């Protein structure tokens, strides 16, 4: 077992990143996971995730998403694993109807981020291969884009443990031993103990957290992605066919252009099946809703990339209650640091809240605010 400066359960997307915030400084750290990071068992497979910048979800993200972005650039320059792509985010919906698209816009001009705004029949024609009805408007970025998950993780652990931090593989952590001055972990492998503890279990946080004696509602969601077969003429990244997070009627769906002809990759982000991370049905398929949803948007939306199914996933999301997130120290333990409940659209903030996580169990304050994302806010029902 060992002491060590702090100790990071949970090293997938925000735990790898803090770690190697924590080894950048030469604070000697252990990494614990229960799988081999990155790996699909968690929410960071699928090969890719768009970051955004003018947010939709609240205009008071986009902070976080500028000193996330430029975090990513800084990564792109230090490793061999390629981690963005400017495909820029388009984002529509029906006029007047999409509140969505709305804060979108209003986040745009109050950080006056860079976007282009059209409609209805401009938005065909600027991007052969959508199709969208006259009544419908748009916001597009051209700055943001699309991030490779998988990579992002694999070259901050790579460049954690260079700097000399430990990683502790396909070893789950079991129970949590918090007392004023230090915090120990227990594992079948072994106990650990350390100064500071940063918990970022993702899925698992909605089991274990109660470990660490919190209650608070976090729900698990089995969500899906499906790669078609696309005309390569008009979604291909080469053509510049855009990432996008679009909401139509019945729903938010996101999608990718289609990279070196893996075909178009898209996702329904509103609707999910309630799981639990250690029952859950990882093969693509068994729901009729996982295909079938899927292409009653594309018929509609993207005719030219329904073709065949390629390659479907399987991957999850673990939501709050008002779907934003939860980044603070523990009501009862300052030397406890908890990231959860990233509700389906954290990815992108990852290297920011990387660093969040660090300045936090190293002084236990953050230059950062993060105030929307308190463990103690209402919103949350925690006790
Ligand atoms: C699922 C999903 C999510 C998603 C997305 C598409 C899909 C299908 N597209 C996104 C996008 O385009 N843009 C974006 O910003 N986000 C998008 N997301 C959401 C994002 O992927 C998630 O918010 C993110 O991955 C959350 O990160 P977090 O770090 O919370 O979760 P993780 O990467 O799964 O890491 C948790 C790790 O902890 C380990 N673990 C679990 N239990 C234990 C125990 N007991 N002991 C030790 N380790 C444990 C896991 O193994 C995992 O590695
Ligand atoms: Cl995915
Ligand atoms: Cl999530």
């Amino acid at each position: 077992s060992t002491h060590f400066d702090v100790i990071v359960v949970g090293a997938g997307s925000m735990g790898m990143a803090a770690g190697y915030q924590l080894a950048k400084q030469g604070v000697k750290t252990l990494l614990v996971d229960a799988f081999d990071p990155p790996h699909t068992n968690g929410s960071h497979h699928g090969d890719t995730r768009i970051i955004r910048h003018a947010y939709g979800e609240g205009r008071e993200y986009v902070p976080l998403a500028l000193r996330s972005q430029e975090l990513w650039y800084e990564l792109e320059k230090e490793t061999h694993h390629k981690i963005f792509t400017k495909t820029g985010v388009l984002v529509f919906g029906p006029k007047g109807e999409s509140a969505f698209v709305a804060e979108t816009m209003e986040a745009a001009k109050e950080h006056s981020l860079t976007v282009d705004l059209l409609e209805g029949d401009e938005i065909n024609k600027r991007w052969p291969g959508i199709t969208v009805p006259e009544n419908y408007n748009a916001i597009f970025e051209p700055n943001s884009g699309v991030l490779f998950s998988e990579n992002c993780i694999r070259a901050y652990r790579e460049l954690a443990e260079a700097r000399g931090a430990k990683v502790l593989t396909h070893t789950r952590v079991e129970d949590f031993d918090i007392s004023p001055d230090s915090v120990k972990i227990e594992t079948a492998n072994g106990s650990y103990t350390a100064d500071k503890l940063i918990v970022s279990m993702g899925a698992w946080n909605s089991k274990l957290l109660s470990k660490l004696n919190l209650d608070i509602p976090l729900q698990p969601y089995r969500q899906v992605v499906g790669f078609f077969e696309s005309d390569e003429s008009k979604y291909s990244n080469d053509i510049d066919f855009p990432g996008f997070m679009v909401e139509v009627p019945n729903g938010i769906y996101y999608g990718f252009p289609s990279f070196g002809g893996c075909g178009l990759k898209l996702g329904y982000h509103t609707f999910g099946q309630k799981i639990d991370p250690d029952t859950i049905n990882r093969e693509f398929g068994v729901y009729p809703e996982d295909e079938s949803n899927l292409r009653a948007f594309l018929e509609e939306y993207m005719p030219g990339a329904n073709g065949e199914l390629k390659r479907g996933a399987v991957c999850m999301y673990t939501k709050t209650l008002d779907e934003h997130f939860i980044i603070d120290l523990h009501p009862e333990h300052s030397n406890v640091v908890i990231a959860a409940g990233f509700s389906g659209h954290g990815f992108k903030f990852s290297s920011g809240v990387g660093e969040v996580l660090s300045q936090l169990a190293l002084t236990g304050k953050t230059e950062h605010d993060i105030s929307i994302f308190s463990i103690n806010r209402p919103a949350l029902k925690e006790s």
